[PDB]
């Protein structure tokens, strides 16, 4: 009832195994390992912010020579005002709660808080692995330098 799929010595991976909230800001690091002879080594990491991916994707879309292909959707923007706005007012009523109530909740909204930055991990992460599995969109110097070039592209 084995059923399985099978991949053997892909040559190109990428992925994020890493990523910080700073006041809620985060950055990704960006993690590539490729057996191909276009890029300057084997394996290395970036740095990226969500402003970084939505350049990425903007220069993807506005390539005329792309237009007869399927560009994979942006990545949406890190958003974690509904976790945060709880943890504000689970602060205010401290006072008003036991120790244990307060820590269970605690707790909680951190999860909450976790969960909400796992599926923003997934949905940057996803976006840059399907770009490296299109035979044309993986190719381009805009996505190669997007995983590369380590230096904040923003400023
Ligand atoms: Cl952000």
């Amino acid at each position: 009832s084995v059923s399985v799929d099978l991949n053997v010595d892909p040559s190109l991976q990428i992925d994020i195994p890493d990523a910080l909230s700073e006041r809620d800001k985060v950055k990704f690091t960006v993690h590539t390992k490729t057996t191909l002879p276009t890029f300057q080594s084997p394996e290395f990491s970036v740095t990226r912010q969500h402003e970084d991916f939505v350049w990425l994707h903007d220069t993807l879309t506005e390539t005329t020579d792309y237009a007869g292909l399927i560009i994979p959707p942006a990545p949406t923007k890190p958003d974690f005002d509904g976790p945060r706005e709880k943890m504000q007012k689970l602060g205010e009523g401290e006072g008003s709660m036991t120790k244990e109530e307060f820590a269970k909740m605690k707790q909680e909204l951190e999860a909450e808080y976790l969960a909400v930055f796992k599926k923003t991990v997934s949905s940057h992460e996803v976006f840059l692995q399907r770009l490296s599995s299109h035979p044309v969109l993986s190719k381009d110097r805009n996505f190669h330098v997007f995983l590369e070039y380590d230096q904040d592209l923003s400023v």
